[PDB]
C-alpha cells in the first residue's frame, strides 16, 4: 500500500521558489547532498561509539555516486543512520517548517540561495535539477521505505520491496533534460572537488557502461 501525504505549506511554497526562480549556480545542490551524507554517517559512527552492535547492519561508513545515463538518474548511496518512517513524515529528518521561515527572511536581508544548506533545509536543493526525487531508506529501528515527490503539493510513502540496503539512505534524481551535465563524470568530479574536498568519509564515483 502507498500512502499519499501533503506537505506543509511553508515546505510547498520552499519546493515551489526553488522550482521557479532563476538561479545559474545549480551545482551546489551535490555539495548539500553530500553534506547531509556526511552527517548521517556521523550519527551512526557517534551511536557506535557506546552500542557497537548498531554496526551489524554494515560496518563500513562510505557514500557513493552512481550516475545512469540510461535513466536519466544521478543516485547518492550513503551508510549512515538512514530514516525512520516518522522521520521521512517529518520532512526527512529536518525541521523543515521553522528552517524554511528563517531561510525566507535571509533572501530578503541579502543571502543567495546557495545558503540553503545553512538553514538545515538543504535536502530541497535537488528540486534545482530534478523534476522527481525517490529516497530509499532503512534505519536499524524500522522497515525499508520509498519516499517519492514530484513537488506539486505531495509527497508518498511506501514499503520498499527492491534490493535491501542494510542501513542507509540513496536518494535518486531524476534529473531534468537540459540538466544532463551532471552524469558527466568529468562535471562531478569538478564539483566534488570544489565543494567538497574536505569530507571525512570516502567518496566514490561510480563509472558507466557505454
Ligand atoms: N542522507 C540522509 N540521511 C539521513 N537523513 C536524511 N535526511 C535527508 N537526507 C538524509
Amino acid at each position: 500500500e502507498v500512502e499519499t501525504f501533503a506537505f506543509q505549506a511553508e515546505i510547498a511554497q520552499l519546493m515551489s521558489l526553488i522550482i521557479n526562480t532563476f538561479y545559474s549556480n545549480k551545482e551546489i545542490f551535490l555539495r548539500e547532498l553530500i553534506s547531509n551524507s556526511s552527517d548521517a554517517l556521523d550519527k551512526i559512527r557517534y551511536e557506535s561509539l557506546t552500542d557497537p552492535s548498531k554496526l551489524d547492519s554494515g560496518k563500513e561508513l562510505h557514500i557513493n555516486l552512481i550516475p545512469n545515463k540510461q535513466d536519466r538518474t544521478l543516485t547518492i548511496v550513503d551508510t549512515g543512520i538512514g530514516m525512520t518512517k516518522a522521520d521521512l513524515i517529518n520532512n526527512l529528518g529536518t525541521i523543515a517548517k521553522s528552517g524554511t521561515k528563517a531561510f525566507m527572511e535571509a533572501l530578503q536581508a541579502g543571502a543567495d540561495i546557495s545558503m540553503i544548506g545553512q538553514f538545515g533545509v538543504g535536502f530541497y536543493s535537488a528540486y534545482l535539477v530534478a523534476e522527481k526525487v525517490t529516497v530509499i531508506t532503512k534505519h536499524n529501528d524500522d522497515e525499508q521505505y520509498a519516499w517519492e515527490s514530484s513537488a506539486g503539493g505531495s509527497f508518498t510513502v511506501r514499503t520498499d520491496t527492491g534490493e535491501p540496503m542494510g542501513r542507509g539512505t540513496k536518494v535518486i534524481l531524476h534529473l531534468k533534460e537540459d540538466q544532463t551535465e551532471y552524469l558527466e563524470e568529468r562535471r562531478i568530479k569538478e564539483i566534488v572537488k570544489k565543494h567538497s574536498q574536505f569530507i571525512g568519509y570516502p567518496i566514490t564515483l561510480f563509472v558507466e557502461k557505454e
